[PDB]
This record gives C-alpha cells, sequence and structure tokens, in this order.
C-alpha cells in the first residue's frame, strides 16, 4: 500500500451544501495564472489566496482580464436549488465553483461569500498551501461542482485577553485559522475583573464630560489573573499584562476584515468590572463595591475584590463612561474596516456585548436584581441609541424586560430549551440567541482525559461534544432565532499562543462545521477522518493542537520541496518535508533516497532528517501546568547530500530524485519523485512532471 492525496472534494471543512466531483482532469496552477474579477470588493479573496500560494507554490495570481480563474458578484445568486425540506442557509455567505480542466468559475453573493469560496479553494489545492518554503509540485484544483452556504449567520469565537493578554500578532494567528474554516465573528472580551486591554482616549467625550479615560488601559492593562490566588493545577506564573493601543486595535478589526471576521466588543457588566473601577477614579461613586480604601481614587487589586465588583448602577457617570467606550470601540471598528479593503455594509456588526453578568451586593440602596435592572435598562439604552443590538449571558435575562425588544442572550449555562427567561425572550421580546454552551464550546473544559484542565462540563469535552449537538434544538427554539455558536477561549490558566491553540485545535473545527454544515449533512465518524489533513495544513500553519486519541485519522505526509530555492551546504539540500503529529524523534522514520542521472543508474544518498521541535503533551512541575509543555513536534525537514562528482560538474546536470519514508507511528509508506537541474554545485530547476518546464 502507498499515501496518496485524499480525494480533493474528501477534505472540505467544513462540509459543504452541495460537492460534486465534475468530468475530466484537474486545472493546472501555473507561476502567471492570473485571477478576473467582476467587482474590486472581490480582491480580498484573491489576497488570501496569494498569500499562502505565493509562498508554497510561487503564484503571482495577478488581477486580469479573461482570466482562467473568475470571481464574480452576484447578489442574486440562487443556491435554493441544493436547499431540501430539511435544510437552512443564510444566503448573503452562499458562493459557487464550477471548475474543469481550462477553468475556475467562482459566483459569490457578498465578498464575504469571496472569501469562503477561497478558503474552499485552498482546501482543495490541499494541506500544504501553507508551506513557509516553494514545494517542488505543481498546484491542482480538482474539476468540481460546488454551491455552497452556511446554516448559521453567527460563527464565531470569543477571545478572553483580560485574564491574561494576546499581543496582536497571536490575534492574527487566530483570525488566519478561524478565516480557513469560514468562522465570521472575533468577540472580544475587553474586561474583567482582572485587566482591561484597549486604550481609551479623551478624543470626542460628550459635552461637560471631564473623565480621564487615558488612566482605564494605563492602570487596569498593568493587572492580570494572579497564579498566588489559586491553589490548583494554574501556570506559577501569572496573566500576560498590557493593551492594545488604538492603532494596533484598528490593526486588529482591519485584518480580521480581510479575512471575513467582524468584531464583537464585550464591556463586561455590572459584574465582573473591577478593572473599569480600579481605571477610572470616576466610576468610584454611589453603589460601586468594593470601595476604595482610606482617602484613595481606586479600589486596589486585591484577592478580596475578586468576584465582588459592582459598577455604580445609580450613578449618571457609570453611564456617561460606558457610552464614551461603546463611542471609542465603534470609532476603531469604522477605521479598522476603513483600512481594509472590505465593505462596511458585511463587516460592521452592529451589535454590542453588556455581558449582564451579576454585580455583587455589599450594601444596602436595592437588591441584586433591581440593581441588574437598572444596569441593564440604562447600558441597554446606549446600545440602542447607537442603531446597535444588545447581548447579555444569561445572569442578563434578570433584565429580560428592561433590555430593548430584540435583544440577544448569548447562552452558556444550563439547558436553553427549558430556560423560561430565554424562552421569554425569544418568545415575548422578539429576541434571539448565540449558543455557547460551556459542554459544546467551551475550549477550557480539558479536551482528553490525559489532559490537565477544567472537567465540571463533560469531565472531558471531546470533539464528539464539540461535533455532536444541534444548536437550534439545544435552544429549544426555530432556526430563525439562532443566529448561531460561539466558541469560548477563557484565559485564567492560559500565557501563550501555543498554550491556546492546544485547547482551540482541532475543536475549533468541530465547531466551524456545527455553524456551517447542515444539520442532515453532519456526521462526526466523517469529520473525524478530515482531521488529518487539517493537522498537516495546521503544522505548516505552525499552529499547536491537541493530539486527541479520538482522532482516527493522524497521518503521515510527505512534500518535495523545490531545491531550486534552497542552499547546498557542504553538499547537503532540502529536498523534502515529512509532516506527521506526535513525532517524539526521527529514529523511527525509515527514508530511502536515490538520484538517478540522465544515463545513470539509482545512486543510494545520505539523508538528514532534522525536526526542531519533539512533540509533547502536557507538563506539570510542582502541580502547575508548565506554559508551553505541551506542544507539536516540528515537520521533518529531509535533506540529501548530493554526490561530490554531480556538484563539480561545470556542465549542467539532470536527474530523478526519489525519496521514501516508513513511519514507524503511520503504517502507509510515502514514496515522492521529483527531476532537478545541478550546475556549479547548485540546484537551478526543481519538476515532478513528465516534461520539464520553459
Ligand atoms: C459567561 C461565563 N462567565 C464565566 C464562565 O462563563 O466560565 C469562564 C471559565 O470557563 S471554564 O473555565 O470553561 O469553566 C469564566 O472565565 C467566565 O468568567
Ligand atoms: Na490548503
Ligand atoms: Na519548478
Amino acid at each position: 500500500i502507498s499515501a496518496v492525496a485524499t480525494d480533493p472534494l474528501s477534505r472540505l471543512t467544513p462540509r459543504p451544501l452541495y460537492a460534486q466531483s465534475a468530468d475530466g482532469e484537474a486545472f493546472e496552477l501555473k507561476k502567471n495564472t492570473c485571477v478576473s474579477v467582476s467587482d474590486g470588493s472581490l480582491l480580498p479573496a484573491v489576497d488570501v489566496m496569494r498569500d499562502e500560494l505565493g509562498t508554497s507554490y510561487g503564484l503571482k495570481l495577478a488581477e486580469g482580464t479573461n482570466c482562467p480563474i473568475t470571481f464574480t458578484l452576484d447578489e442574486n445568486l440562487d443556491v435554493t436549488g441544493h436547499v431540501g425540506s430539511a435544510q437552512s442557509i443564510t444566503a448573503d455567505e452562499a458562493y459557487t465553483i464550477v471548475s474543469d480542466a481550462d477553468s475556475v468559475t467562482v459566483k459569490a453573493r457578498s465578498a464575504t461569500a469571496g472569501i469562503w469560496a477561497a478558503q474552499t479553494l485552498l482546501q482543495l489545492i490541499g494541506p500544504w498551501t501553507n508551506s513557509t518554503v516553494k514545494l517542488a509540485d505543481v498546484a491542482f484544483i480538482p474539476a468540481v461542482n460546488i454551491a455552497d452556504a452556511p446554516r448559521y449567520q453567527w460563527r464565531g469565537v470569543l477571545v478572553d485577553p483580560a485574564r491574561s493578554f494576546y499581543p496582536l500578532d497571536e490575534m492574527k494567528q487566530m483570525i488566519d485559522v478561524m478565516s480557513a474554516y469560514k468562522m465570521n465573528t472575533l468577540h472580544l472580551h475587553l474586561s474583567e475583573d482582572e485587566g482591561f486591554r484597549v486604550e481609551i482616549t479623551n478624543d470626542g467625550r460628550a459635552d461637560g464630560d471631564t473623565t480621564d479615560y487615558t488612566q482605564l488601559a494605563i492602570k487596569s492593562g498593568a493587572i492580570s489573573y494572579q497564579s498566588a490566588w489559586t491553589s490548583n493545577w494554574s501556570p506559577a506564573q501569572d496573566g500576560r499584562t498590557g493593551y492594545w493601543t488604538q492603532s494596533e486595535f484598528i490593526e486588529l478589526v482591519a485584518y480580521a476584515a480581510d479575512h471575513g471576521i467582524a468584531i464583537v466588543p464585550e464591556i463586561d457588566g455590572p459584574g465582573h468590572s473591577f478593572s473599569l473601577l480600579h481605571g477610572l477614579a470616576e466610576l468610584n461613586t454611589g453603589n460601586s463595591n468594593p470601595k476604595p480604601a482610606a482617602g484613595e481614587d481606586t479600589p486596589a487589586f486585591i484577592q478580596s475584590a475578586q468576584g465582588r465588583s459592582s459598577l455604580a448602577t445609580d450613578a449618571d457617570i457609570t453611564y456617561t463612561v460606558l457610552g464614551h467606550i461603546m463611542d471609542q470601540l465603534d470609532g476603531m471598528i469604522d477605521k479598522g474596516i476603513k483600512a481594509s479593503t472590505m465593505p462596511a455594509s458585511e463587516l460592521k456588526r452592529m451589535y454590542f456585548h453588556l455581558g449582564g453578568d451579576q454585580l455583587f451586593l455589599s450594601g444596602g440602596a436595592g437588591n441584586k436584581t433591581e440593581r441588574l435592572q437598572e444596569y441593564l435598562g440604562r447600558s441597554g439604552a446606549l446600545v440602542k441609541e447607537r442603531d446597535k443590538t444588545t447581548i447579555v449571558w444569561n445572569d442578563g435575562l434578570d433584565a429580560v424586560d428592561q433590555i430593548p425588544e430584540g435583544s440577544v442572550v448569548q447562552h452558556w449555562t444550563g439547558n436553553a430549551a427549558n430556560n423560561a427567561s430565554i424562552q421569554k425572550l425569544l418568545n415575548q421580546r422578539n429576541g434571539k440567541i448565540i449558543m455557547s454552551p460551556a459542554g459544546n464550546t467551551y475550549f477550557p473544559q480539558r479536551p482528553g482525559t490525559e489532559t490537565t484542565g477544567v472537567t465540571w462540563a463533560c469531565g472531558a469535552c471531546t470533539t464528539s461534544n464539540f461535533y455532536q449537538w444541534n444548536p437550534t434544538s439545544s435552544a429549544g427554539t426555530t432556526e430563525d432565532k439562532v443566529l448561531g455558536v460561539e466558541d469560548a477561549l477563557w484565559s485564567e490558566h492560559l500565557r501563550s499562543l501555543n498554550d491556546a491553540e492546544f485547547l482551540m485545535y482541532t475543536r475549533m473545527m468541530a465547531t466551524a462545521e456545527v455553524g456551517w454544515t447542515q444539520q442532515n449533512r453532519k456526521d462526526y465518524d466523517n469529520w473525524n477522518k478530515r482531521v488529518g489533513d487539517i493537522a498537516i495544513d495546521l503544522m505548516n500553519r505552525g499552529a499547536n493542537f491537541h493530539k486527541a486519541t479520538e482522532v482516527t485519522s493522524w497521518k503521515g505526509s510527505y512534500a518535495a520541496v523545490d531545491a531550486a530555492e534552497q542552499k547546498v551546504t557542504d553538499g547537503k539540500v532540502l529536498v523534502g518535508r515529512y509532516a506527521e503529529p506526535g513525532l517524539t524523534g526521527t529514529d523511527g522514520l525509515s527514508f530511502t533516497a536515490t538520484y538517478t542521472a540522465e544515463g545513470g543508474t539509482a545512486v543510494n544518498l545520505p539523508v538528514t532528517p532534522d525536526m526542531k521541535q519533539t512533540y509533547s503533551q502536557q507538563q506539570l512541575k510542582n502541580g502547575r501546568l508548565v506554559v508551553n509543555g505541551a506542544h507539536m513536534n516540528s515537520i521533518v525537514d529531509v535533506y540529501v547530500t548530493l554526490p561530490s562528482d554531480v556538484l563539480a560538474a561545470d556542465s549542467e546536470a539532470v536527474g530523478r530524485l526519489d525519496v521514501s519514508v516508513s513511519s514507524s507511528t503511520y503504517p502507509i509508506p510515502s514514496d515522492s519523485s521529483m527531476s532537478i537541474a545541478i550546475k556549479d554545485g547548485k540546484v537551478t530547476q526543481t519538476w515532478t512532471g513528465d516534461e520539464r518546464p520553459t
């Protein structure tokens, strides 16, 4: 038996609405293959393709006229011929692909649908398109007929930088993988008891508002989740401190927009609000809790404060401050979308997340409920007057009557179908639901019984728990009331992108399928079989992931490297890469490499496999998780040593380089053949065809 590429259509995640093999040969991408667009708004889709294929395959994908690859914008694109009695789509995100040996024809209902088409094409090309080095093979798009649209319009990840900051470059790496699986929403949990993570300035304050907002990021940027206030397996390291400057936050929005992802900000209140009291002297007033000590302007960041926070629900300044933070986030979001090449009509998400987590009661100026009803009535009024829809967590529905009509609950705790408050919001107050039930969507829930993490929701919430649910059924409502789903990355215990990606992947790709794929097109075993290729692409991106035991498709894959762009050092040159999750070293890999000259016989070449990092599960030291203890092995660089007499040839020499890999941990060996040209001890050209390209 011998390793081959999976049937390209078999790879697609999320599973599209409709996908069939068309007749005949695949389309071959050439260095100079151009792309035609009907509209400038579709260039961002072409850019997503060029950003990968420029590096992996040397593709220019220049914009041209009468190109074999076309993106056409069709606001009336009709995929309903593929929507059965049992199916439901949000058509704004619909696209089609019709391809053959000669052409690839994309229609997109929106600019965002263009990017989804591009992500599908990059999956069809295969799991090496994020290669950091130019590959020797040419790229092919199979002859296919695809009609696609998502079930749910809202397919998101909550990121919590408030417990522990994530620098902009790490947020971009999350957006990359979110976009790759057609996630369209990045919910930013900007503020908590333990931090505030975006700069707020004093530009454009309301008349007579003399609040100094600049202290918010300066004081509450400098705090984070404290290891010392834990007695469990939480890392010895405190949360990362810091905040995004306005220009960093504008760049975050712009980058998200150019990948089809809208920003949804959350400023949580009246509870989980200690960062606001700690940052703004002005918010310490009326029934705020806790109070600053002996002649202090702001309460101290100390263990007794944790879970005991309340904004002043009875004070005008609370709502002045909230209004200005909302205005400033709105301004930065508009500036981010302006900096993108994507349309505001698609990427400006007219929602604001108030949170609504219960405040702590200390004094006697109201009951917890009454204060929450004051706070969400008044803060709900701010959102409505900015032409936005309010979102609250389950706790916020103690104020279901006070929040505006048409408000949204983000469900995480208990059975939504049986929740009187949720059913009243949906049924009597024209509301809608975003589904984040902890047991199906909370990344800190440990992904396996061998792992260390949060256990309360499932014991271990595996890819099975993340895949095998129906958000509409779980909400006990109709399709039209379900906006969709969000995963949650809470950062009490997270200190790095590597440790976040351990929890996020591959479970996020199950959530992506829940958000996108039709309920009657879902098949956990089929999704499980696609994870092998998902992992090969994550390894190419340098993204970490949990090597879950329930995944049956972990595989090795070999790709020939274009040695023409690699240096020969002491006769050694990089000719291949071998990706296989879980390698603890290279000694379980058996490589055979031969060079066969024109005129020659097979010459065995010494093979030098090189793997920078080895695979490790999580590591505990003194009862606590080590930061980055769980890490994936590197892709193996496969070097051969070329013979001295081939490298000393004053005349060009052509030969065939055949590389075989057998793995102790993956039972299907790979075979690779490419032709190489060598002159003056350097590889000048490689090719995998029967004909040398000219
Ligand atoms: C909406 C909501 N409020 C709480 C709650 O979810 O769980 C989070 C931790 O999740 S975990 O660790 O999976 O249990 C926590 O960070 C957040 O403050
Ligand atoms: Na790909
Ligand atoms: Na080549």
